[PDB]
């Protein structure tokens, strides 16, 4: 993003009466009192969604962030207020991103307030590790990343993007409320910071969707994905054996493969891309014969003859960022904005109970280890390994936020007779 690019300044002219209409980033960064550019492109901002922090200042000044926090600088002086800012950003971001990106609906005070807690300079490395530096300390003249900035007092080489440069009509609230009933406006700065990030997420991940953008590994992404594949195979295989459906309607990703390739059933696929905005309406999508597989295909009310994996947007993890209108932004290799978890979607179904099933040839005691050996008295070591490993994946998947649901007649008692 060129510093000589033009910045629309009408949103600033109430806090800053008389501001030039003709303004570049180079002049604005100078006017703000100051790594080619503090400001970044929409594309760069999308690539670093994990770093977004909504930021609003309202005027003695009230700083509010999309973490829900409101600080008053004068009410306490800036020299302590900037300590809090580094601490809050480091604890929010250290497990999410190598930077911060302040998302703004800029009117003026937020930009003029930056010089009181931001230092910039050449790109630097953490004094105590190899990550890029995000903080500076004036007491030691040293730099640190988000993990090692305890005590540091300045944010260093932050990034930022002004949503009001994207060509909106009207003010923040009226634009946010068009898409979002979850965030109100209590007339506190942090409410504006939250609405600003909500709108930005709506524009970049709900209205728009770029599934080519890859995102770095920051946790159990790979173990979770592998667990999900394992559980899916297990659960669909068992449902076909227990109830012997003649046909399975696999509704969802257009690049899906048979997850139980050796099953005897007629496998029919139906293409439906991950819905980002509102959950699909089962009436438009449509199935009464056999069983329907909705593996991460969020609909408003599943049919009764379904197997269902549905991500729960409320889960607290580093992979799941707060989203728009109650949805959440699940970033695991790719970004998937997900509509809000709604329990009523599952009224025709029941929670799927845990169970491990195997027909593979052959100290654990478990009613849920469905195998020949356990049928005959005592679980062999192999199936005791496989069982304890499957339990681990299952628990990983659940804890990652996924939830499983099945037709009410599903009964693991029916699997014992396949031995
Ligand atoms: C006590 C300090 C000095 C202070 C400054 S502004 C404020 C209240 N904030 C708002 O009215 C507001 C407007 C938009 N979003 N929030 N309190
Ligand atoms: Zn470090
Ligand atoms: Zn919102
Ligand atoms: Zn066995």
């Amino acid at each position: 993003l060129s510093v000589d690019t033009k910045f629309k300044t009408e949103g600033l002219c109430v806090d800053i009466p008389g501001i030039p209409k003709d303004m570049t980033y180079r002049r604005l960064i100078s006017m703000m009192g100051f790594y080619p550019n503090m400001f970044i492109t929409r594309e760069e901002a999308i690539r670093h969604v994990r770093a977004w922090i909504g930021f609003d200042v309202e005027g003695p000044l009230q700083l509010g962030f999309s973490t829900g926090v409101n600080l008053v600088a004068v009410g306490l002086p800036w020299n302590v207020v900037r300590i809090k800012i580094v601490q809050m950003l480091s604890d929010t971001l250290k497990n999410l991103s190598d930077r911060v990106v302040f998302v703004l609906w800029a009117h003026g005070f937020e930009l003029t307030s930056m010089k009181y807690f931001v230092k910039i300079g050449p790109e630097r490395t953490c004094c105590l590790c190899d990550r890029r530096a995000t903080c500076f300390s004036t007491a030691s003249d040293t730099y640190a990343c988000w993990h090692h900035s305890i005590g540091f007092d300045y944010v260093y080489n932050p990034f930022m993007i002004d949503v009001q440069q994207w060509g909106f009509t009207g003010n923040l609230q009226s634009n946010h409320d068009l898409y979002c009933q979850v965030h109100g406006n209590a007339h506190v700065a942090s409410c504006d910071a939250i609405m600003t990030r909500c709108l930005a997420v709506h524009e970049c991940f709900v209205k728009r969707v770029d599934w080519t953008i890859e995102y770095p590994i920051i946790g159990d992404e790979l173990k979770i994905n592998a667990a999900c594949r394992k559980v899916q195979h297990m659960v669909v295989k068992a449902a076909l054996l227990a109830d012997k459906f003649p046909v399975l309607h696999d509704i969802g990703n257009p690049k899906a493969i048979k997850c139980v390739p050796q099953a005897d059933v007629e496998w029919k696929f139906y293409d439906a891309q991950p819905c980002s905005d509102k959950a699909y309406k089962i009436e438009e999508l449509f199935f009464t014969d056999g069983v329907c597989l909705f593996w991460n295909c969020n609909v408003d009310r599943y049919p009764a003859n379904s197997i269902v994996c549905r991500f729960d947007t409320r889960v607290l993890s580093n992979l799941n960022l707060p989203g728009c209108d109650g949805g959440s932004l699940y970033v695991n290799k790719h970004a998937f904005h997900t509509p809000a978890f709604d329990k009523s979607a599952f009224v025709n179904l029941k929670q799927l109970p845990f169970f491990y099933y195997s027909d593979s040839p052959c100290p654990l005691k478990s009613a849920t280890c469905i195998t020949r050996c356990n049928l005959g008295g005592a679980v062999c070591r192999h199936h005791a390994n496989e069982y304890r490993l499957y339990l681990d994946a299952y628990n990983m998947m659940i804890s990652a936020g996924f939830s499983l649901w099945v037709y009410k007649q599903f009964d693991t008692y029916n699997l014992w007779n396949t031995f």
